[PDB]
DNA sequence: TGCAGGCTAGCCTGCA
DNA sequence: TGCAGGCTAGCCTGCA
């Protein structure tokens, strides 16, 4: 799929993994009208007020891509912002963000610009 | 698990696959009392009238073991009788067999002695 | 007890 | 349209 490569370029085994992660996000957001465009116009315009780009959330919270489970919001900020993003602990959400991680909504925002990075508040 | 090796010996990538198949059959039959013993006393006594050793059946019919889907009754006769067993077509069941493959029962007999081999009736 | 990971039934897709 | 296969949410387990 060219849309996967198209969105990927706007950012080894991790190189491969992010392709397989973006391919599943594209197959997810394709089903919802005006969503893959909304994510495109959000990874290109950085400071401008963006809307929510949301995939369904699991009972667990974790999203599995290519045999690796992990948090969806962490996974996409890891691709489109900080590959060294160690955990959900290093990611607070924006007030503009309607469906954040840690809300129990059956929709979760995968938008890497809807979450600002922080210093870990543990120990 | 030693019970897996214990049952396996009563019969490359196929060598590995049959271990992973017998490990899942053992974890399945362990849960049901007097079942793993019933399968042991059936792969050793060949001609003697054996009882049913049954695992639950899927909506599909297929059993997945180590990334490979396939028919449970085919899978176990492939381990404990004919590794060249090409398909369910080459396997008719015994009249003594209470839960055969092709009955729509939420239990299916994995007993390799409850099914006699045949010549394919197709084309 | 939060975190990580393995296994697979169900679901979806592609194919002759 | 029977047959094969890939992807994963849910489930289960092990661990400090
Ligand atoms: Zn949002
Ligand atoms: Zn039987």
């Amino acid at each position: 799929s060219p849309a996967v490569k198209r969105l990927l370029g706007w950012k080894d085994e991790e190189e491969k993994w992010a392709e397989k992660a973006v391919d599943a996000l594209v197959k997810k957001l394709k089903k919802k009208k005006g969503a893959m465009e909304e994510l495109e116009k959000a990874l290109s315009s950085p400071g401008q007020p963006s809307k929510c780009v949301t995939i369904p959330r699991s009972l667990d919270g974790r999203l599995q891509v290519s045999h690796r489970k992990g948090l969806p919001h962490v996974i996409y900020c890891r691709v489109w912002r900080w590959p060294d993003l160690q955990s959900h602990h290093e990611l607070k959400p924006l007030d503009i963000c309607e469906f954040p991680f840690g809300s129990k909504q059956k929709e979760v925002c995968i938008n890497p610009y809807h979450y600002k990075r922080v210093e870990s508040p543990v120990l």
